[PDB]
């Protein structure tokens, strides 16, 4: 019998070791509840940053690679990280799914390169967004539908569909402006419903580690999100944003940048990637 795919690599996936991290427990069945579950311990718990690609310029996305830095060590990961892992549990709890792509606009007009994968969900008549990957993601799967306004805990969204880019058929994925403070939308990205796949995310991941196009090769990038509360840390700047007051910033020293990543972040690099952090820190 000839051997499948296995296109996620579900079966790679240490499945009880995932949801304990995510603090995941009850029914794994293939249902709505499930993916709501799985998303909020999901964005929670698993880490966001671009470390590697800083200090490396390179990735990992196979799933032994990515469940080992993830979850036996303590370090996050970018989008495409966060998408294999993912995949791989949506693949092992027998989800009907597929993988996208998004264009991060952060409000800009100028079409941004289709660098961000996220996962959709088919459920019964429905198809919900999961963007896990964000790093500020949301904390639930959301309903494809053609316009809404969507509450995320103190965060809102707004998805709306349309022509994104010319010819093209997508959504708009909007954060409410001022960090919720403010009337009116910030474009986050904007998507399409084009099947993607693990060897598409590798490719785009080789340009976001390591091109000098990509905002994430060169300067440090690590976030979190909590229900009332979130952290950037900008290269050295420091962001602590309240959802639907607003933000503040501190510049940090070298030193506080790896003080930061542990208090706060819970990320520590090795004693030799430390070293080199400090030196891309005091840099220019």
């Amino acid at each position: 019998v000839p051997r499948g795919s296995h296109m996620w690599n579900g079966d790679e996936l240490q499945l009880d070791e995932y949801l304990a991290f995510i603090g995941f427990d009850g029914d794994r069945s293939p249902t709505l509840e499930t993916l709501r579950r799985l998303q909020r311990g999901h964005v929670l718990n698993i880490k966001w940053e671009n470390l590697d690609a800083v200090l490396h310029k390179h990735v990992a996305l196979d799933i032994p690679a990515v469940q080992a830095k993830l979850l036996r060590s303590p370090r996050g990961g970018y989008c495409y990280e966060h998408v294999a892992l993912f995949g791989a549990v949506l693949q092992r709890l027998g989800f009907d799914f597929y993988g996208i792509q998004g264009r991060v606009q952060m409000g800009a007009t100028t079409i941004r390169p289709a660098t961000h994968g996220m996962l959709v969900v088919r459920l019964a008549a429905e198809q919900w967004l999961c963007d896990v990957g964000f790093g500020t993601s949301p904390l639930a799967p959301i309903r494809l539908v053609d316009e809404a306004v969507v509450a995320d805990e103190s965060w809102t969204y707004r998805l709306r569909r349309g022509e994104v880019t010319p010819g093209a058929d997508g959504w708009t994925l909007s954060e409410a402006a001022g960090d919720g403070s403010e009337p009116g939308w910030l474009s986050r990205h904007t998507f399409v419903l084009e099947p993607q796949y693990p060897i598409d995310y590798r490719a785009a991941s080789y340009f976001v580690a390591s091109s000098p196009h990509s905002p994430f090769s060169t300067r440090a990038f690590v976030q979190q999100i909590s229900p009332d509360h979130a952290y950037i840390l900008d290269h050295r700047e420091l962001h602590e944003i309240q959802p639907g007051v607003g933000r503040k910033t501190r510049q940090l020293t070298p030193a506080e940048v790896l003080a930061t990543l542990r208090e706060i972040f819970g990320i520590e690099l090795g004693a030799d990637d430390s070293t080199l952090l400090l030196e891309r820190l005091a840099e220019q």
